[PDB]
């Protein structure tokens, strides 16, 4: 209503539930709007984020809308900290999630995983939206265990130095690209990299890629030519797949498309 912009949400609309964990600009909560709709409440940290580029920006993500990415329902910025309101996932990360052994996954689930992904990210890619840090630890499982991608674009108006550049100890250098490492050169094919890096930690479930390595010396192996190998769970045709991602030269890596056309046609083979 009066004060408030498309791409505003009344925080008094809020009800809060349940507290589900801290990141990088703090905590995250559920809750409901309005009384009815379940939502995710993420409490920006002050001084964490660009909070105005980060407004106009959530202008744009507004309007980005797949069922198999994390919706933005709107944002609070009318106090502090803002609020930015999005789908609730209840199943919460999905790096978190693939650890826990319970579930006993069957190869097909961890297809059906990948694919989820890769079709938000054929997506984002037909909008020409880079996500910048594509990775298992920013996607999330909803109740019915369907994976999407969340925080598409974040990072960009991430303050901490630590996290935003590769001199820095907090950027994710086991999901980046010898172009990326050496040049910070960011295009859709460090996306598709990265996507790549999360098929394997989706065949892994949830083992950190290069696990016997520090930062510095992944770097080291993959501006070398050398690369992941195949996780003990995905087929020949799978680790293709993932291993297409990590082409030394950016245009020889394919598409998202390519890769979803790939993804189907292996799950009907395997089926
Ligand atoms: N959209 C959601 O429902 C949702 C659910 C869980 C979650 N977990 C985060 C994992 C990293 C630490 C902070 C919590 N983030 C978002």
């Amino acid at each position: 209503g009066l004060g408030y912009g498309s791409w505003e949400i009344d925080p008094k609309d809020l009800t809060f539930l349940k507290e589900l964990g801290t990141g990088q600009f703090g905590v995250v909560k559920y809750g409901k709007w309005r009384g009815q709709y379940d939502v995710a409440i993420k409490m920006i940290k002050e001084g964490s984020m660009s909070e105005d580029e980060f407004i106009e920006e959530a202008k744009v993500m507004m309007n980005l809308s797949h069922e198999k990415l994390v919706q933005l329902y709107g944002v609070c910025t009318k106090q502090r900290p803002i609020f930015i309101i999005t789908e609730y996932m209840a199943n919460g990360c999905l790096l978190n999630y693939l650890r826990e052994m319970r579930h006993r996954f069957q190869t097909q689930q961890l297809l059906e995983m990948c694919k989820d992904v890769c079709e938000a990210m054929e997506y984002l890619e037909s909008k020409q939206f880079l996500h910048r840090d594509l990775a298992a630890r920013n996607c999330l499982v909803n109740d019915q265990g369907v994976v999407k991608v969340s925080d598409f674009g974040l990072s960009r108006y991430v303050l901490d130095d630590e996290y935003t550049s590769s001199v820095g100890s907090k950027f994710p250098v086991r999901w980046s690209p010898p172009e990326v490492l050496m040049y910070s050169k960011f295009s859709s094919k460090s996306d598709i990299w990265a996507f790549g890096v999360l098929m394997w930690e989706i065949y892994s479930l949830g083992k950190m890629p290069y696990e016997r390595f520090t930062n510095s010396e992944t770097a080291e192996h993959i501006a070398q030519g050398l690369r992941l190998y195949r996780p003990h769970l995905a087929s020949e045709k799978v680790y293709t797949i993932m291993y297409s991602c990590w082409h030394e030269k950016a245009d020889e890596r394919p598409t998202f498309k390519i890769l979803l056309s790939n993804i189907l046609d292996v799950m009907d083979e395997e089926s």
